[PDB]
């Protein structure tokens, strides 16, 4: 099983390349996971200079395969049962009366370390709009997500919003629309739909000079 892979700490790597209305930029995350308990610690770094975009912006599509699934739905685990040889998670993210961004990554395992690997393609942006001029809060308003299986490729799906705090007043809806398939062949656990709840905590490194993100993440697996 490849739930098996998750029995202690699994180092995390994360690396994103993006693209948002031209402006061009890389992303590298590194950190640990304890799928036992649900907790994810990360730290990422913007290796290319400021990020064109806002950091929360970012959070949903910088490893639910760290979700804590209970003894009762150790069996709804596709995220796991696709390991090592891992799953492809692909998304759009709508924010409204803003452009969008898609996502194609791959989760799965180098070695020992869990590794996410993603682009990321933003078309129809404001310049002066919340995205590209910077105004969301640094912070988070996590959601919970329905997920359901979906038995026509093999793998899940869900559709999500998020909802960023805009600095002067508003609030920014970003809607996810999420579907994940298998990289590989072998069987693969198809849920019996289920939600995920997370926690997540955004905060600075004060030695750290480079734009970055520290994120700290609770996340289980929920029935009914």
């Amino acid at each position: 099983k490849g739930e098996e892979l998750f029995t202690g700490v699994v180092p995390i790597l994360v690396e994103l390349d993006g693209d948002v209305n031209g402006h061009k930029f890389s992303v590298s995350g590194e950190g640990e996971g304890d799928a036992t308990y649900g907790k994810l610690t990360l730290k990422f770094i913007c290796t290319t200079g400021k990020l064109p975009v806002p950091w929360p912006t970012l959070v949903t599509t910088l490893v639910q395969c760290f979700s804590r699934y209970p003894d009762h739905m150790k069996r709804h685990d596709f995220f796991k049962s696709a390991m090592p040889e891992g799953y492809v998670q692909e998304r759009t993210i709508f924010f409204k009366d803003d452009g969008n961004y898609k996502t194609r990554a791959e989760v799965k395992f180098e070695g020992d370390t869990l590794v996410n690997r993603i682009e990321l393609k933003g078309i129809d942006f404001k310049e002066d709009g919340n995205i590209l001029g910077h105004k969301l809060e640094y912070n988070y308003n996590d959601h919970q997500v329905y997920i359901m299986a979906d038995k026509q490729k093999n793998g899940i799906k869900a559709n999500f919003k998020i909802r960023h705090n805009i600095e002067d007043g508003g609030v920014q809806l970003a809607d996810h629309y999420q579907q994940n398939t298998p990289i590989g062949d072998g069987p693969v656990l198809l849920p019996d739909n289920h939600y995920l709840f997370t926690t997540s905590t955004l905060s600075k490194d004060p030695n750290e000079k480079r734009d970055h993100m520290v994120l700290l993440e609770f996340v289980t697996a929920a029935g009914i």
